């Protein structure tokens, strides 16, 4: 019938910032919200970084274990800035596959977004084989909005923080 | 939005038998069904016994830690037959409280039934402090039907078996 609240699910607070060009030197649009949920096997801790999707048409699912990301570097070196992999759900591979790849590429967290037609729906992720970095899910609409901004050359930064506990049913 | 499939939830197969009087020597009505779910912290194993609710008006919640049960015995001794405590959800105490009491009274399992107005709805139970015996939840309507039969002097026996796994979301 309804198998919700079997285990605690923790929401995430997201503070998302867009680097808007051409309207004045410091201008950023930012949205603070409680959307997204930490994966069930995620470290429960904050993380922040520049959002980076997989390269190329159409590798958005990061199923291919040789999937590449184009990651910004620190001025004057080859060292990566702190970054979060932005990866679409689906494509025939697991949450653990996507989250593990993110970690192996040096990402500080993995932001999985739900697939087309699910709107703003988020679900809990099970990924006990991939626990090294923060992993959250966000909705399709928010993920798409972010991905399109990035594809249009806008840098998008996200700070993720531990949100609120939902469940389990104790009475 | 919808926090279902965070952790595997296992259904139970129930084989419930009523000892019907006055229609012939062996007559039993029995219903076999997949309803009910094992608690999240229940042993995942079969159990069988006579169903026994708490004594008295209206101790159906078994909140009182001195709650009593009237348990049938083996012919000629004081040894209890195998039995399952039939306990209503609610009353201001936890699933663990009810399940722990059942164990302390010698029950081989605890069958929690959902409260009035929930119809046939069952939810997962969290009870990590009470893991000694099989614990399941069944719906209000089935629990009420069983309780009333017992109150009307009909012995009701239940065999509980491991059912089917639902969740968690891996992709
Ligand atoms: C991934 O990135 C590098 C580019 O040199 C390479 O290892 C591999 O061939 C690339 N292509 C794909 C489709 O993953
Ligand atoms: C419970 O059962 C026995 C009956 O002698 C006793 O320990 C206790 O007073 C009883 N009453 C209630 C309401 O639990």
């Amino acid at each position: 019938g309804a198998m919700d609240g079997a285990e605690a699910v923790w929401t995430a607070y997201l503070n998302v910032s867009w680097r808007v060009p051409h309207t004045g030197v410091n201008r950023t649009v930012w949205e603070l919200s409680e959307e997204g949920v930490y994966g069930q096997d995620s470290p429960l801790e904050p993380v922040a970084g520049v959002l980076v999707p997989p390269d190329g048409p159409g590798a958005l699912n990061a199923c291919n274990p040789h999937t590449n990301f184009t990651v910004p570097t620190v001025w004057g070196s080859t060292v990566q800035v702190s970054w979060l992999a932005l990866i679409q759900r689906g494509g025939g591979c697991t949450f653990a596959d996507k989250i593990h790849l993110a970690y192996e590429r040096g990402a500080s967290g993995a932001v999985i977004f739900n697939f087309p037609g699910t709107r703003n729906e988020v679900i809990p992720m099970s990924h006990p084989g991939a626990v090294d970095i923060v992993a959250i899910m966000i909705g399709n609409l928010k993920g798409t909005k972010i991905l399109q901004s990035i594809q249009r050359g806008i840098q998008v930064t996200m700070v993720i923080e531990v949100g609120k506990k939902h469940g389990p049913w104790v009475n």
